[PDB]
RNA sequence: GGAUUGAAACGCCAUGCUCAGGCUGGCGAGUGCGCGCCACUCAUCAAG
């Protein structure tokens, strides 16, 4: 795996001259080797429920959301 | 359409099993051992 996230560019600096802008993974320090103790065939049922927000217009209302979730996961 | 301690994340670059070394030197299947002792093709039937 890789040690750092990507610094946030300059955009108008960026092409001031041409240039690369890159990370490289293999560059000493730069990899870092993780190990990861994962499940294995996994199962699992979910129970949820909707809960309307402040950010909610008058046309929303859980049912519809509700069907709609209901819809989308019959479907695929 | 904001957030699944998440979102991004190569084990990767490369490295002759090689150089070589008789399965050889030599050793009779051999000495010997009757297929042999006997036994009618025979008793008949013109040529037309």
């Amino acid at each position: 795996e890789v040690s750092s996230k990507i610094p946030k560019p300059n955009p108008a600096t960026a092409m001031r001259d041409r240039k690369p802008l890159y990370f490289l993974v293999d560059d000493g320090s730069n990899r870092q080797q993780r190990a990861a103790t994962l499940l294995r065939n996994v199962d699992y049922v979910i129970e949820a429920h909707f809960e309307l927000t402040d950010k909610a217009g008058a046309e929303d209302n859980a049912g519809k959301h509700l069907d709609i979730f209901r819809r989308r996961a019959r479907a695929g």
